[PDB]
């Protein structure tokens, strides 16, 4: 029976264990160019047969909603990524690039020519939420501009190009970021999408954009090199759906149908879940969310990655009970470069410092968290 530390065939790829580096924005790619800091960060976290998912990576200039996040839409960016990917591969890692467009979760200071961010809607994120600005202050999310149909197709093309560029950089595949209230989620969630055209209304219409993206990148680089991340039950930055269960199942039904039509499976479905503890890890002393995650996994035909507040014990149980094939860890991987070894040994985990999640130093709070002492053989 599978355990968290068992080998796994993720279609094309052989993994040696089920512990995954969750995608995490860290803002060390100064002026959007992957650099020596990113090389060392991913190298430190690489293991033989371990799966890595990168930080969200811009597909276009309008994709930006954080400072110093990498892109993969220029040759210069691709050349920077090659060095990261080569180092991870030297350690035996498998690595996917997460393709990211923030949509309305942006600010004029991040947009070319100071243009309004783009979205499904003209409705801004409410003032309940604020955005980190490049000068280390927090600002107000502005009114976005609703995309026309032809402009949505332009963004689909941006995803296609980014996927091709990822393969040129040597990535094993890409992950479509369709979670956390960003552009594709702004179309999926009925709390945001108030369109009256073919991209609004029904679940079919609301899932249209993300399915067009999946279809385009699958054609470009192959189904087996494409993963997809969603979060139907996370309502971060005013991104709520009235029926998360049905939304998740609607995406899944369409992924299943596409796989059947094309004749092959996607690399995986990746779902991130909310937690209800004070620190956002583990479970309290909702079963609703747990049931939802198992329902979605049961419905999806293929590899399922779970993420969000997983602990060593909950990760062990998720794989042992068949709730997930792979378990991704975010915050613990920030502070534990050798997280896989620590989980295998049930060693203590380094505390993580939220204050340097999104700062820009190549060392401080980024690559200077220690591994366990390996000694000298
Ligand atoms: C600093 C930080 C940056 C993150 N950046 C991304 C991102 O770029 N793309 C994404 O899909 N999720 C991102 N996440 C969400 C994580 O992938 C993960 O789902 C979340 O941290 C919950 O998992 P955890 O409990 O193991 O930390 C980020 C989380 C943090 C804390």
């Amino acid at each position: 029976k599978p355990t968290l530390f068992s080998a796994y065939k993720m279609g094309k790829f052989n993994l040696s264990h089920r512990v995954v580096l969750a995608p995490m924005t860290r803002c060390r790619a100064i002026n959007a160019i992957p650099n020596e800091a990113l090389v060392e960060y991913y190298r430190q976290r690489s293991t033989a047969g371990g799966f890595l998912i990168t930080e969200g990576t811009m597909i276009s200039p309008s994709s930006a909603g954080f400072p110093h996040v990498p892109g993969i839409f220029t040759k210069e960016q691709v050349e920077g990524w090659k060095k990261v990917v080569d180092a991870a591969h030297k350690e035996g890692a498998v690595i996917f690039c997460q393709l990211w467009h923030v949509g309305r979760a942006s600010h004029q200071v991040y947009q070319p020519g100071g243009a309004a961010p783009i979205s499904s809607t003209s409705k801004p994120i409410s003032k309940k939420w604020e955005i980190l600005l490049p000068d280390a202050t927090y600002g107000t999310y502005p009114e976005p501009r609703p995309l026309a149909a032809n402009e949505i197709l332009e963004v689909v093309e941006d995803y296609r190009v980014a996927a091709i560029n990822a393969i040129e950089a040597g990535f094993d595949g890409i992950e479509i970021h369709g979670a956390h209230g960003y552009l594709l989620d702004q179309f999926m969630k009925d709390g945001i999408n108030d369109r009256t055209d073919e991209y609004g209304g029904s679940l079919e219409n609301r899932c249209k954009f993300i399915l067009q993206v999946v279809q385009a990148v699958s054609a470009a680089i192959g189904t087996d090199r494409v993963g997809i991340r969603i979060s139907p039950a996370i309502d971060h930055t005013d991104a709520m759906d009235s029926d998360p269960r049905s939304l998740g199942l609607a995406v899944i039904e369409r992924l299943n149908k596409l796989q059947f039509k094309l004749g092959s499976r996607l690399a995986y479905l990746h779902v991130t879940q909310p937690r209800y503890t004070a620190d956002g890890h583990g479970q309290t002393e909702e079963e609703e969310v747990a049931q939802l995650m198992k329902t979605w996994r049961g419905a999806y035909v293929g590899t399922f990655i779970c993420c969000g507040g997983y602990t060593r014990e909950l990760g062990l149980q998720a794989v042992a009970q068949g709730d997930a094939d792979l378990v991704a860890f975010g915050r613990y991987f920030v502070s534990n470069p050798d997280l896989v070894l620590r989980l295998k040994l049930n060693a203590p985990l380094n505390r993580y410092d939220r204050a340097t999640f999104y700062t820009h130093d190549p060392v401080v709070g980024y690559t200077d968290y220690p591994s366990l002492d390996k000694g000298s053989l």
